């Protein structure tokens, strides 16, 4: 299929990359793995830390677009996603603190 890099958005602080492009093809739709290959041979990036949000095709335009994840390192990616890991929903325990002697 063809790719088009259509933007390359930085941030350092979750240690990612927010790559948006449109995938173009004609017949068979392609696999977010073929798209992923591609961007990763494209970006020259390892595909591990290349990940795909999601992608969306449209109706008979032979065209499907996904925004994809580049990180700089997979220890990052896994503690990014181990944020939405801790959420309460409650509420918490109280407070006190004092002694004597």
């Amino acid at each position: 299929m063809d790719i088009k890099i259509i933007k390359d958005k930085k941030n350092p602080l979750l240690n990612r990359r927010e790559l948006d492009f449109i995938v173009k093809y004609e017949g068979s739709t392609p696999s977010r793995n073929d798209v992923r290959n591609k961007l990763a041979a494209m970006l020259n990036a390892p595909l591990e830390l290349l990940v795909i949000q999601r992608i969306k095709t449209e109706y008979g335009m032979q065209e499907s677009k996904g925004y994809a994840k580049l990180y700089e390192d997979a220890d990052r990616m896994k503690q990014v996603e181990q944020e939405y890991v801790l959420k309460r929903n409650a509420v918490p325990g109280s407070e006190t603190e004092g002694e004597e002697a």
